[PDB]
DNA sequence: TTTGCAGAATCGATTCTGCA
DNA sequence: AATGCAGAATCGATTCTGCA
């Protein structure tokens, strides 16, 4: 599908979707080799990387 | 009333030992509901009003 | 159509400031 | 002057979206 069941928003893809779930289920694929940082979305972790590791 | 962190001026010896806080981060305002903690009160009443 | 990059927009959380 | 409450202003870590 491509509604949340958390909190109703509608996107443009299940691929996405997918992707926003995670911000509520605490799920966070993207690990930090450096530290134990995880994200859930890549642009997260790679500004981390920018801000943290430099 | 410089901070020693950021060199930041501040208008009173009062809040530069506040803002400190955001560096340190010494968090004297504590949750009675949860193990959160904030370094300045406004922080601590929006935790309080959203969460709790 | 589904996946993915890349970076701007968003908005929760925090700091700053007007006024007492 | 020093303290303090409250909300305006700001920030930034993440989400979202133009593009491919
Ligand atoms: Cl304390
Ligand atoms: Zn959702
Ligand atoms: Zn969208
Ligand atoms: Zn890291
Ligand atoms: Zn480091
Ligand atoms: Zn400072
Ligand atoms: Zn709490
Ligand atoms: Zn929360
Ligand atoms: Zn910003």
């Amino acid at each position: 599908s491509r509604e949340c069941s958390y909190c109703g928003k509608f996107f443009r893809s299940n691929y996405y979707l997918n992707i926003h779930l995670r911000t509520h289920t605490g799920e966070k694929p993207y690990k930090c080799e450096f530290c134990e940082y995880a994200a859930a979305q890549k642009t997260s972790l790679r500004y981390h990387l920018e801000r943290h590791h430099k």
